[PDB]
């Protein structure tokens, strides 16, 4: 019945190892017992084969394989060498023909004449043999080919040096990865069109990229440099010391750093360290520098573009666009030139010369153009920008300042900068030879291969990540077997093998044990873990079948045996010591400098004890070695490790110390040290990365510079953009769907507390992980506008879990230490912990309350400016268990808090003697403690210092004469205690039923102030009572006799002294005794206001007051005076009193902001009241202008305003007063109820108290205890403040 019909089936394919993607191959040798590169140096067919090939690639890492034979042949009648590699079952494809082994053709020497163009080793050897001559470049050429040193300080170490080094044969070329000065001496040369791209030079001597010196007419031209530079005794962007040389049209774009405290002369500059010739010039030159220096003495001259400029050396049409940053203002620091003045006996006729020089620097602790300003300055032209020229000047609290050595210009720089219109060149990248890829884009058949589907090119390019080292036919087969619905149809980055979230690298060690998982990382940043089981014992390349996809997976390693290498180099790797001289040789360091700032004292022995496993994993992830029995490549690997053992161990220690955190049980040291291909960029190798990090030098390995080191050295080996972007990428792949702030808080061992404000709207704003409004500490530590970004890595890598507590809030983030509150009453365990945790929560709540009050009070969209981040350190005065003492322990100390934090965070505290001080963008608790109750009030004080100029005021700066401590102590800082009889506003503290006797303040600021108008009502009612009491006492002291009036009353007065600027307009209050005629004038209450009378009871001063002083105004001591400084600033006592009176009368924004916050500067300038302060033409706001603006024309003088306020209070109270005043007024034998019902009783009692305190004068050290008037006023104030809830009403009206 059935008729047999055949079925034609597809044919099965043979699988072989193949190298599809190839960039360029390199041949090595063992000719002189050391492994050296050979580049066409093979001139004859070599007799024996001790060579080996290193086939680089751009898809994955290189594949070192030995050489089977060498023969001379011709591919196209040109003499080439048939270098044939070798592998177990390798295969090579050429025009659809399978060759048994990999063969490339190495041509002999090229005919390129008139210059050595090949490679860096050839170039430097030629220039060493023949210093004269012309040496162009033929290709973009890297500088790590040269072994870089025996003890030398430069690549070319001859005086004469590359007299004509062009770098444009037909197109411009570049030199990569420089590590030392290029020439060490330059004399009569004509360097031209060179372009160094990534230079990392570090020399204890004078350090610069293209040369150390320039003796004769060396015409540098079009030489563009870049990269980081670190020096110790001089620095130069291109040349450290030029004489008689014209560095024209060059540039420099990188970082420069000399932060050592050496007491020696150095001339560091971003372009040239010193010009010292009559014919020296710098023309059409740019300098994008990021310099962080430390001058410390008037001889070290940081210099921006150029350092010392001497003997009529010019700076023409130059330009600098960076961020210079000195530490101390002592040395001569300049934005453009550090010193224009001669070092010999200097006549002005031989000074430096500038012309058409701009400066877009954010220079700190230095001038803006020239560091040294003198009478005969010779700039003759210079421009600038509106940027930060901060110079840290020291008051009792530090603060910013300007320098005023500048010619100012607006923001037309985007046009003024492009006078030299050249913007672009085209430096070529490193060249490649070929690509033996099988999939050719041209279509001989509509299918590229035999079985190649045009719809699945992305599937093939994803399979090429799953299956490296496999023939192209098997690649297309497994591409065709990919399921249609499978998610391998999207772009794929490289995959990793976790083994149940462990990220294994040693595949030879762990192939037998099934790799239980396989993490696929996609371009969408989405991840996907697959299950894989070790399928087939293909020992060359381990094969893992995916669970149910029918595909396979082969890890990118050949399961090579590293036992020989490990046992060979372990002995020489374990005989390395941190304090040895070898470490001081691998680090380009002197003998005076100490290795404390590395903070790798313990991790060094940790990674030296555990060196074998990490070394095996590093070799496994380094490269690919294809051998069975010979050791021609193992010897090369052991030589590479042995020659760089110190650098290897230092890089390994650094990367293990600062990257110990984990993403959900997957350590990040594995993903950082190993698996460089996690973000793409599989070209890189782990061992070379670790080596080049180790050789980076002392400055790059420094603990403070972890983020910068990553960004400028560790990046472009991983493919990332920055350190925090890399951490975010790792968090996106491992542990997804969790905000990175939550990951940081669950990884960091610091006790982080974040208090979101109680207002619903701001809480909703903060609870969103989108930055610029978030409260999360990680969203602010990693964001720009945060100076110390190197805080993140130490915070993640914290050892002991009880050493640091972190208080974060709106507009602040504060760091502390458990060991600060340690004492004999609080030992190390289970008591200090609970105390610090509870007090940290309480202090965070108090700080949140403070900024909640200020967020309510601010109205003119300044509340949007309350989202800043100002750090708050603690004392560093760590305690001990035995005594209740403290040790400062700045740095250099073995306290684990200092070593694990506060040291890696590169912040050094000045360590003043008492109190707390503010820096203007930071805040430190020297004597007070952040977790105490007084910590809140001092925090308020110094935050009013920090946020005075911009946030608390309407953005208008402080007034002309008012100092930083005019605002804090008397106006905006919360009172020290509850019972303080001072006119302040309670913001932070909250009293609980125990201070309710002698309270005299607001107990609940979170419930009292709910708007600006609530603050205005509170102040208006408090001043209603204050004015009532002042009226009552004034109407008594006016009805009084001669001597006792003279005793009770004193006259305040304004005396003007010369401010250390040019002006003498700012007033200073002075309390003096008053004359007989003035006393005889005092016959009523109005005359007390007229004659400037003050009360001696409270303000015990009898002499002049002081500017910038901690003065406060008492509630009960009357100041009958209305003192107006028609000349200028009013003073520090009457200033506070008038500010509070204006806050009582007018609102906070309409009054007391105009009075104290320079708001009418524009109108003062328009009306002619202009002055000159520190060379700046600034308006002067006389108090009469303030009165005219706050109140339109109602009041003509402050005396009239004061008398009108008193008249309003009088007309209110003379008829209506609350009966509820029930003060007892006596401790023993008291009157049970005064029961004040009409103001006659209050007036009679106040008059009796004043009359009985005029006689029996106190006049002693104790005027507050023994005075009856103060007791009566305090009793009345407390009774009224108790009657009303706080200050909602004092005289009910309407009926």
């Amino acid at each position: 019945d059935e008729k047999k019909d055949d079925i034609k089936e597809e044919k099965q394919v043979d699988k072989k190892l193949e190298l599809r993607n190839i960039s360029n191959v390199e041949l090595y040798t063992l000719e002189n017992n050391k492994y050296r590169h050979v580049s066409s140096l093979s001139s004859v067919p070599t007799n024996p084969e001790a060579y080996f090939m290193k086939v680089k690639s751009e898809n994955f890492k290189d594949v070192m394989l030995p050489v089977k034979s060498i023969e001379s042949a011709r591919k196209d009648n040109q003499d080439v060498y048939k270098i044939v590699g070798q592998a177990n079952d390798l295969i090579q494809h050429e025009n659809n023909i399978t060759l048994e082994n990999y063969t490339y053709y190495l041509p002999k020497t090229v005919n390129s004449e008139n210059g050595v163009y090949t490679s860096f080793k050839n170039l430097v050897d030629a220039m060493n043999i023949n210093p004269y001559g012309t040496f162009r470049l033929g290709a973009t050429m890297d500088a790590r080919e040269v072994e870089l040193s025996d003890g030398q300080e430069s690549y070319i170490n001859k005086e004469f040096s590359g007299k004509l080094i062009g770098e444009n044969k037909g197109k411009y070329y570049a030199i990569y990865n420089l590590k030392k000065p290029l020439f060490k001496a330059l004399s009569h040369a004509t360097i031209q069109d060179l372009s160094i791209k990534e230079a990392n030079v570090s020399s204890k001597e004078d350090a610069a990229t293209i040369a150390k010196e320039a003796k004769n007419d060396t015409t540098i031209a079009n030489v563009h440099s870049s990269g980081v530079i670190a020096g110790e005794r001089s620095i130069g962007g291109l040349i450290s010391q030029v004489t008689d040389s014209t560095i024209s049209n060059s540039s420099f774009t990188g970082r420069i750093t000399n932060t050592y405290d050496t007491t020696a002369t150095y001339q560091i500059g971003g372009l040239v360290g010193k010009l010292s010739g009559v014919g020296a010039l710098i023309e059409k030159s740019i300098s994008s520098i990021d310099m962080a220096t430390n001058a410390n003495t008037g001889d070290q001259v940081v210099g921006g573009v150029a350092g010392v400029v001497d003997k009529k050396a010019t700076i023409r049409n130059s330009y600098v666009e960076g961020n210079l940053n000195n530490v101390k203002p002592f040395g001569k620091v300049g934005g453009v030139v550090g010193n224009l003045w001669d070092r010999e006996t200097s006549e002005v006729s031989n000074s430096g010369n500038l012309t058409n020089v701009l400066s877009d620097v954010n220079v700190t602790n230095g001038n803006a153009i020239a560091g040294y300003d003198f009478n005969g300055i010779k700039a003759t032209n210079t421009y600038s920008n509106k940027n930060n020229k901060v110079v840290k000047v020291v008051q009792v609290d530090d603060e910013v300042l300007s320098k005023d050595s500048e010619e100012q210009r607006g923001t037309v720089l985007e046009n003024n900068i492009v006078l030299e219109k050249k913007i672009e060149l085209v430096p070529k990248k490193n060249t490649k030879i070929e690509d033996f890829n099988f999939s050719s884009r041209y279509e001989t058949d509509y299918k590229n291969l035999k079985d190649a589907d045009v719809s699945r090119l992305r599937v093939y390019k994803n399979i090429e990540k799953l299956l490296p080292f496999y023939n192209r036919e098997t690649i297309v087969k497994y591409g065709n077997l990919v399921d249609a619905n499978n998610t391998l149809y999207t772009k794929d980055l490289v995959s990793v093998v976790p083994m149940k979230d462990k990220e294994v690298i040693s595949d030879i060690n762990k192939n037998k044990t099934s790799i239980n998982k396989l993490l696929l990382h996609y371009s969408d940043n989405t991840s996907q873990t697959l299950d894989i089981k070790y399928l087939q014992d293909f020992s060359k390349v381990a094969e893992y079948e995916i669970a149910n996809t029918k595909l396979i997976y082969t890890p990118n390693t050949l399961l090579h045996s590293y036992n020989n290498i490990v046992k060979a180099v372990l002995n020489d790797l374990k005989s390395v010591q941190y304090d040895s001289d070898a470490v001081r040789k691998v680090l380009d360091i002197s003998s005076n400098i100490k290795l404390t700032e590395l903070y790798l004292d313990e991790q060094f022995t940790k990674t030296k004890a555990n060196i074998e496993d990490s070394l095996s994993k590093l070799l496994s992830a380094d490269a690919v070695i294809a051998e069975n029995s010979n050791s021609i490549i193992d010897n090369y690997v052991i030589e590479k490790i042995k020659n760089n053992k110190e650098a290897l161990l230092l890089g390994l220690t650094y990367l293990e110390r600062w990257y110990n955190f984990k993403y959900d049980n997957t350590s990040a040291k594995d993903l950082v040290l190993y698996h460089l291909d996690f973000f793409g960029k599989s070209n890189s190798s782990a061992l070379d990365n670790v080596i080049e990090l180790g050789k980076s030098g002392f400055n790059n390995l420094l603990a403070k510079n972890n983020v910068i080191t990553y960004n400028v050295l560790l990046s472009k080996n991983y493919g990332t953009e920055g350190l925090f972007k890399a951490l975010e990428g790792y968090r996106k792949v491992f542990l997804p769907n969790v905000s990175n702030n939550d990951w940081f808080k669950t990884q960091s061992k610091a006790y982080i507390v974040e208090e979101k404000s109680t207002i619903p709207e701001v809480s909703s704003k903060q609870s969103k992980q989108g930055t610029e409004h978030s409260i999360g500490v990680y969203d602010r530590l990693t964001s720009p506008s945060w100076k110390y970004q190197s805080m993140v890595l130490p915070l993640l890598t914290l050892p002991e879990e009880k050493m640091i507590f972190m208080i974060a809030n709106i507009s602040t983030i504060g760091f502390g230490a458990y060991d600060r509150y340690r004492s004999s009453e609080y030992p190390k365990g289970d008591k200090l912990n609970r105390f610090v945790e509870e007090n940290a929560q309480a202090a965070a709540k108090r700080f949140r309350d403070h900024y909640d009050y200020w967020y309510k009070i601010l109205d003119k969209e300044n509340k949007e400016k309350l989202f800043r981040s100002v750090l708050v350190y603690d004392a560093f005065r760590f305690g001990n268990d035995t005594n209740k003492e403290t040790q400062e322990a700045n740095f250099e100390t073995n306290n684990p808090v200092i070593k694990n934090f506060f040291g890696p965070a590169g912040n050094n505290v000045v360590h003043n003697k008492h109190g707390a001080y503010a820096t203007g963008d930071a805040f430190y608790y020297m004597a007070y403690r952040m977790l105490d109750k007084s910590g809140a009030v001092t925090y308020t004080h110094e935050m009013t210092h920090n946020s005075d100029r911009e946030i608390y005021l309407g953005g208008y700066g402080r007034r002309s004469g008012l100092g930083p401590e005019f605002y804090a102590k008397g106006l905006l800082q919360a009172p020290d205690h509850s019972y303080d009889p001072t006119i302040t506003i309670n913001s932070v503290l909250k009293y609980d039923d125990s201070e309710n006797s002698t309270r005299l303040q607001i107990a609940d600021p979170t419930q009292r102030f709910t708007n600006v108008e609530d603050l205005h009502n509170y102040m208006h009612n408090m001043f209603d009572l204050i004015y009532t009491l002042e009226i009552l006492e004034g109407r008594a002291v006016a009805k009084l006799d001669y001597n006792e009036k003279n005793d009770l009353l004193r006259k305040i007065e304004n005396i003007y002294k010369k401010d250390p600027d040019g002006n003498s307009v700012y007033a200073t209050n002075a309390v003096r005794r008053l004359t007989s005629d003035e006393i005889k004038n005092l016959t009523s209450f109005d005359k007390l206001i007229e004659n400037d009378v003050i009360t001696r009871r409270g303000y015990i001063d009898q002499g002049e007051y002081e500017r910038n002083g901690y003065h406060t105004i008492n509630l009960f001591s009357p100041i009958y005076s209305a003192l107006s400084s028609k000349i200028g600033t009013p003073g520090d006592l009457m200033g506070r009193r008038m500010a509070f009176e204006l806050l009582a009368a007018k609102g906070y924004k309409e009054g007391m902001v105009p009075y104290i916050s320079n708001q009418y500067e524009k109108e003062a300038k328009d009306r002619g009241s202009k002055i000159r302060s520190y060379g700046k033409e600034i308006g002067l706001v006389t108090d009469d202008l303030v009165l005219e603006k706050v109140f339109n024309k109602k009041y003509g003088s402050w005396v009239e305003f004061k008398k009108d306020m008193y008249k309003e209070r009088v007309e209110q109270f003379s008829k209506l007063n609350r009966v509820s005043f029930f003060d007892p007024n006596g401790p023993w034998g008291r009157q049970k109820n005064v029961t004040v019902n009409n103001i006659s009783v209050l007036e009679k009692m106040i008059e009796t108290a004043v009359r009985e305190d005029a006689e029996d004068f106190t006049a002693q050290v104790y005027p507050d205890t023994n005075s009856r008037v103060l007791k009566l006023k305090k009793a009345i104030f407390k009774a009224y403040l108790d009657q009303t809830k706080d200050f909602r009403t004092s005289i009910f009206g309407g009926k």
